[PDB]
């Protein structure tokens, strides 16, 4: 994939193109259980120090048993739960009586199965872990008699192995109030993953897709906690589906572009609005403004449009005509000449005001380019480092081609005296009629 | 209790009401002492892989002392501190001569002991770990001789599992500059908490509340380092104590409200300002603006009224008549007519503008609610997904009723020539003056 | 160092000055190795406890290593990497042919090595474990015969010990993508940092700057994941180069200064703007204005130059005349007469108004201060707390010397009707200038 930049140095803005769409659309829901073992505290008369060792671990998986059982009882109402609805929506099914008994019986000879539910939907059901079979034939003997039996050295080890991944997922549970995301390995293992995505009904090409991107996947997934019922403890994990693929994306990037007269207070600034992620998506364009909703691979960008705007297409014209009328293109003013600098993609955009020191070097050959008063743009072929102040930024050193479109800023276009200096979220066609109604005061005037 | 919500077609806002609160106002210091060992490397020739794996175990540990001591010389000053204030006095008085000393010989015979200290205040203390009678008795024979003796590999596994959890107390306390929140059960296990909230100076049904919200006590405590001296590692616990109880809490939810005209740059928008949660307290109004600042469970919010406003109980009079002369209900004004939604407790405010496709769905009966331009909302009985754009949200399946207040929406009642489009924090008298002011300038043409 | 702050009753604002800085402005990279087995599942009839022990550490090793490559062919482009450039840029070495090839023969007999690449930089390296001397060693004579050989119970444990550091690195890299921050002692051991910075070309004095505060070196520092190639697993650790030192820095506080008329919706408000962190850097002053950007130890302020807007050392001049032509100090003006208070370095502010109950006290004596309508300050000099409405703030009990600068507040400098009350971001000058325009409708009329 050929990844390109354009800087528009009209309305000091870059948009870098080239870059393809994942969206989160839908969720697949599913179950994790953990069969437990349904004993109470057992007591025979022990000093060996072997026996000691186990019931230690026994009751850190008693504790691990209750601490889950308060976690449950408490169902967090915290936030809008829109994100998860989908997976409580299952956990209010499995509290429901013979359905925890169902899994129990789809699990009895096999890890995985799906699952019809008396709700409805086809869940696909798992065992990653087996105490009750644990506890009930090598530990059971030892603590279940008149006298306790005596458990090799092997055996203390092989429990508290084993008991560990229940320990910290009490551990995560319990700080995050039953809702843990990203979902680590303690709540699904890499290979627990990839095995659920192999099975999951989707495309082969989407199942290659999540399976390069199992970081990515755990990013944007929850696990949520169910309950502990009768020998089962059961948590969903609820993972992304991807409803928009190979979609055309561009990322838009804007800095003041203010006017450079030497007598400061008679300056006036104007700044693009919306920068960030733009995907086509369903004839319209999904708008991602919050820089840390879209993690990036490659050339894949990785959106949750649980937190996009929908915008028309027409919204990328304002990176070809800024003064279109199909597409009202909003800007923010002020008189705030603070240098700053973007670094882009495939470059830097660069606003520099007053006496800051603009600069572009390389690492051995030094200051290769001086930015003049204004907004300008530098290409990252040959580029190392932009220092703007007492600020050093380094240059990402991506392939592609940048391109330099030359054009008169539009901030020039503007008479100071009758300018709106305090606008926020404001479009071009409003500027324009602020300043009708300030040019008709003085028309009589 | 009853959940209920109140959907006011005319201000594009909803309240969801009938929540309890639970506001935090005071707090409980507790000192938390981990006995420690004063020892030295002691060198003996030794080759048996058990003396071996005992000695690595003792550095580990003689690190973690070390890693211990170069956190407390490092006595943070992040932040205004305006939240660990009373633990870091309780840190200044541990410092003293003698007071180690002091928390040493209370806890010298027991666990648990109240402790009256030089400063003044009546802290409670715990022993919630011993190491220095561990080390001294089972593993000083071990290394402390011309030739080591030879340990059993049982005391080998339960010095691993003894000196874990000093060494993950190191390892937060080292990552987070000697202040974690929430507080781990690696700092205060969920045994040792729920004993601390029984052993409060506190009503008996406030430790049952506490009791039954364990997380949302984590999640609302602090955990301060103080000092290792004198074989005595000692950090405090800062558990909230909460002085606003079973008051009303309600959350108020603001949507755009736009005019629906057919040529875009003729619309005119308002949107009420203060969205969160408000509840009842000291005659007052005590209003929480970020989201992140109160946890939900059941029906009872709990909030920290550190980051709290406190306003007069006037404010409510927003959601009932928002032209009332009592409170000067305040409201932001732009142009900017994007569709969007709010999933409220108990169904969902839709601002629908322009072409976006604005619908409300069940899963298995497909539309049943297509939204038009404007603001308007749906409850949740019946409907369990609102798409507006490419975007899906989920409705909360929570039980309860809703209400809705029609009435005309206000922004028809403004001549839009004469509207202030670009007021953030702007009252509704505010706006009428400035209507006023510039109907002045066309009464005289 | 004294501490010492100026209340500037005109302006609403204090500032908190004494303090030194260490500002962030260069990167030295380092590469930290993991000396990896290429192995192969073998299997040997087998069913001794200890040896299914020793399998299933092996292929938690195994499962370690594919997560790990699995890893690292996803490599990220999650942000602008603009602070991660400097070990992006040794990552791509690394991936040269030979290059492995050659950190493997510098650490082939010690662990720490410098090393000059094929691009140039001359790279600090280490080996902090070997686990191909001890699994090629100490388990392939038992697994790779016809049938195992039997090993001892410390190797088990031995083993689980090693392994454990490789599988958290493996944990971290897999939920973070590849970028942890802070630096964990999983990735970089507090012996090891230290030596590390033993290590590094810096000065003496600087050495013991980055040694006393290992903490905030950490919070400050990134590990990035490099390659996994010939039983080698690197990755980089990016550790801060404070070029700044030993500068004055202070703390700007602003709260909002409004008139106390008796009639409400007859008030305006002004505050100054750009409250944060100023430290003096190269003839210029770098300001701060994320909260959570700057770590503060004693006096010392650690900044990172990356997250700081380089001013004009003329903005000093605000603290002590607001109206002074050299720098055009910026307020924003509202009528929103909202309570608030800020906990300062010595004091606190308090903006007292309407009904709102402020005050100040002391633990044992009660309240000694009522603050009235208008904005205010008390030294931290006998009180403890500051209660204001509903909320209560503790006030920092730190050592220095306040001082009241009596002014007229210049809110009263203003007329009411001509008062440009929605104006973000805006100069002292330029409200003249709004002002000076407002008066000339009026000179005609
Ligand atoms: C300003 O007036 C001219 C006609 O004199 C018109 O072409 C233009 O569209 C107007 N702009 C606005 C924003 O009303
Ligand atoms: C506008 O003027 C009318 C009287 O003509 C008055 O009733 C109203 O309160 C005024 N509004 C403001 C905000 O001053
Ligand atoms: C307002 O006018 C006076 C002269 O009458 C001048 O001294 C002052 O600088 C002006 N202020 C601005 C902001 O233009």
């Amino acid at each position: 994939q050929n990844i390109t930049e354009e800087f528009y140095q009209s309305t000091c803005s870059a948009v870098s193109k080239g870059y393809l769409s994942a969206l989160r659309t839908g969720w697949y829901t599913s179950v994790i259980t953990i069969e437990l073992s349904n004993i109470k505290e057992n007591k025979c008369n022990g000093t060996d120090a072997k026996v000691k060792l186990i019931k230690q671990e026994l009751d850190k998986y008693k504790n691990a048993v209750t601490d889950l059982q308060l976690l449950m009882q408490s169902t967090p109402a915290t936030g809008s739960g829109s994100a998860i609805a989908s997976g409580v929506a299952v956990c209010k099914v499995l509290h429901l009586e013979g359905e925890v008994n169902k899994i129990k019986s789809a699990l009895l000879s096999t890890n995985k199965a799906v699952v019809s539910l008396s709700n409805g939907p086809s869940v696909l059901t798992s065992k990653v872990l087996d105490l009750k079979n644990y506890i009930d034939k090598q530990l059971l003997p030892i603590v279940n008699k008149q006298s306790c039996s005596i458990p090799n050295i092997e055996t203390v080890i092989e429990f508290q192995q084993k008991n560990n991944r229940l320990l910290e997922i009490t551990r995560e549970f319990s700080v995050n109030a039953g809702v843990t995301t990203p979902v680590s390995t303690y709540m699904l293992t890499n290979s627990e993953l990839l095995s659920l995505i192999n099975d999951m009904p989707i495309t082969n090409d989407q199942k290659k897709l999540m399976s390069n991107n199992v970081q990515i996947v755990r990013q944007q997934s929850y696990s949520i906690m169910c309950i502990i019922k009768e020998e089962v403890l059961a948590y969903v994990v609820q993972l992304p589906l991807y409803g928009v693929i190979d979609t055309p994306c561009w990322k838009l990037h804007t800095s003041p572009l203010c006017t450079t007269n030497t007598k400061e207070g008679s300056n006036i600034c104007l700044t693009r609005t919306d920068r960030g992620w733009y995907c086509d998506n369903a004839g319209s364009v999904s708008f991602f403004p919050q820089a840390e909703t879209c993690k990036v691979q490659s050339n894949r960008v990785f959106c949750d449009t649980m937190n996009s705007l929908t915008l028309p297409s027409e919204v990328n014209l304002c990176n070809v005509d800024i003064f279109n009328p199909k597409y009202d293109c909003k800007i923010m003013t002020s008189k705030t000449d603070v240098s700053s600098s973007v670094i882009t993609s495939l470059g830097a955009i660069v606003s520099c005001y007053g006496k800051t020191k603009c600069t572009a070097s390389n690492k051995n050959r030094g200051i290769i380019k001086t930015f003049s008063n204004g907004c300008d743009y530098v290409s990252n072929k040959g580029v190392d480092t932009v220092s703007v102040g007492n600020t050093l930024y380094y240059v990402n050193k991506q392939e592609g081609k940048s391109l330099y479109v030359k054009g008169e800023p539009i901030i020039n276009f503007y008479d100071p005296l009758v300018f709106p200096s305090n606008q926020f979220d404001a479009s071009i066609s409003q500027v324009n009629e602020k300043i009708n109604q300030s040019l008709a005061f003085i028309r009589k005037s």
